[PDB]
């Protein structure tokens, strides 16, 4: 009775719906449901990273669908030579298909695996796709990942970008099934801080609530925001942004009078809740530099610390599919070297701050 | 320049080799490399869970390959009706293909996703497959996941089982590339404890070292082993195993005189480093039951605790592909109800133990 007929192949998107834990996570507590939005948003953010998108609009509709509109290049619409259908349709229906498997379309991107928006499509009762590029509006509708018709041109336009609207499948998501404004806002705010000069809008058509995230100060402003209900002890937030040997390293940090340590790490705008090689470089540099300073100034650590570490890595390697831990070993040295040089300079250039912080560490 | 030609589809196993982090984890520190062995071993363990395999032999060969031989049913060898090649070959070359997508072949299994041994095959320079079933020996060789020929019958046998030998690809694994006896032993020992009456052998053909794991006492013996260099404070290890409403719950625990808490949780023999709903049920029951006991005996928690919680769940749901956290909400109540009933009984039946442990908690 255990023979060839016992072996079942899950074709295309059927695997996502069978095993949503592997692709979207927890389908009952709300984190999976909101991750559906964040997969779409992070694809727009990647167009921003590539220097093509300047505005992202996220709308929660009154029917519990969510749309994300960007003004990037537009998902490619042409027939895919190998697959024989539009490239858009390939993207929406095929796992491990995308433009981030080399560095020709995006120098750096949060997307890595070629699955994210295809997972969204798989787990949506319906998904509407509208793409503007090459002077044309292209439209397609999917139901449970199945396209109604081939992607079709329906009008002319002088704009470029991609709009995805999706209605989450209640055959997949249970319990927490309505989108929460504040979960979406928290991440969208973080992304405005991490991406200066992208305008991000959030609109709730249920109650008319709206936000426009377009913070001026970048990850320096992020740190200020993170400290705003705490009591910063010194006024000059440490900040730098560099790019060397293909790796971007942007750091800000400020101490408050508390005793907790909050270090927020990101790789291509994707958070690492479990740290990794960027966090290891940051911690090594902090220690070495504060010690060197104390020694050279003639005295005899991360309590109260708020810090943001955002790296830009062409081909990052993580411990898993979740991207929770960065394992790219060359990033350790990239963070560490930049932050030993620049934090040293900061302590020299801001002696009142330096004295206050060192003060605290002693205690 | 960002158009249909920019979109690349990774077919079959090419995706695993492109993005090994999503499938095998860290390819540089050794944890991925050893996970290759553990994917194969856990498939043999699943045959044991189904009541068909009684011996598993793991061999590290002198050429740095590893083989795993079991005496289970044998990977199915028949032509797969839909795919048109042997079911074995489907298993080895197709992601999301397997016999664990329903409960007909395995009532419970660590395997869930239909990928594990196909990932192994993808990331091996060579893989040799020998299957015995239906009175025949069937053989096939793969190179970087590509079969040399169709699976072929080469002899007769009266035995059943599956042997996989693989040589890991050094185009994938870097740095830690030689198998470590003790990493493999630690997990194989754990699995002997979790699976009484399976014989597990480990042999190193490099130095002649061998072990035979066949512990008598199950997860009670596991706890004894975990406490052996500590100082247990009471002699009777608490133990039960039940099955109710399709969920198996097996718990053992003993206190030592230290202050650390070590609770090891498993679902279908797969460890959850980040806990979940089984751990939550265990903790709730422990609290409630110890408090009820203290109250009824007229007094006025998990320090020093060593415990093993092993659940058997027909269709488990995890937070991710890594299976690090169990999110199946019905398991909380299954653990919790069994352990409130039985731990209460244990405290009544073992009053010297009960007095010693309660003693410690007070302090
Ligand atoms: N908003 C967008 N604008 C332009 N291209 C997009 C957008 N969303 C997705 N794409 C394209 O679709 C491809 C596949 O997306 P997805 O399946 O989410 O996986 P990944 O982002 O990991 O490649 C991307 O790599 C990119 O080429
Ligand atoms: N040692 C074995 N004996 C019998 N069947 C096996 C064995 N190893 C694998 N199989 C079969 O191959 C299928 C696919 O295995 P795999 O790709 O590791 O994924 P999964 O275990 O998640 O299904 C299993 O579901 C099972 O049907
Ligand atoms: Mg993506
Ligand atoms: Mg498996």
């Amino acid at each position: 009775s255990y023979d060839s007929s016992s072996i079942k192949v899950l074709k295309g998107l059927d695997a996502v719906r069978k095993r949503p834990g592997m692709y979207i996570g927890d389908t009952d507590d709300g984190t999976g449901l909101h991750h559906m939005v964040f997969e779409v948003v992070d694809n727009a953010i990647d167009e921003a990273l590539a220097g093509h998108c300047k505005e992202i609009i996220v709308t929660i509709h009154a029917d519990n669908s969510v749309s994300v509109q960007d003004d990037g290049r537009g998902i490619p619409t042409g027939i895919h030579p190998e697959e024989g259908v539009s490239a858009a349709e390939v993207i929406m229906t095929v796992l491990h298909a995308g433009g981030k498997f080399d560095d020709n379309s995006y120098k750096v991107s949060g997307g890595l695996h070629g699955v994210g928006v295809s997972v969204v499509n798989a787990l949506s009762q319906k998904l509407e796709l509208v793409i503007q590029r090459e002077g044309k509006i292209h439209r397609q509708i999917y139901e449970h990942g199945v396209p109604q018709a081939p992607l079709a041109v329906t009008g002319e336009t002088e704009k470029t970008g991609t709009m995805v609207r999706f209605w989450p499948s209640l055959e997949t998501f249970t319990n927490v099934t309505e989108f929460e404004y504040e979960i979406l806002a928290k991440r969208l705010r973080e992304l405005s801080f991490l991406n200066s000069g992208v305008s991000i809008r959030l609109r709730d058509k249920r109650d008319g609530k709206e936000d426009h995230f377009h913070y001026e100060g970048g990850i320096k402003a992020f740190v200020e925001y993170l400290n705003k209900n705490k009591t910063p002890i010194h006024p000059n937030i440490f900040y730098f942004s560099t790019e060397k040997d293909g790796i971007g390293v942007e750091v800000a940090l400020q101490w408050n009078d508390g005793f907790q340590e909050n270090i927020y790490c990101f790789t291509n705008n994707i958070p690492q809740r479990d740290g990794g090689t960027h966090l290891a470089g940051f911690r090594a540099a902090m220690t070495r530099t504060l010690n060197a300073y104390m020694d050279k100034e003639g005295y005899s650590a991360r309590e109260g610390l708020i810090a943001v570490v955002s790296v830009k890595v062409p081909d990052p390697k993580f411990s898993s599919q979740t991207k929770d831990k960065l394992v790219s070993s060359e990033v350790k040295s990239a963070v560490e070297q930049q932050m030993n040089e620049l934090l040293a300079e900061y302590l020299l250039e801001n002696p009142t701050d330096a004295k206050i912080v060192v003060g605290k560490i002693i205690d």
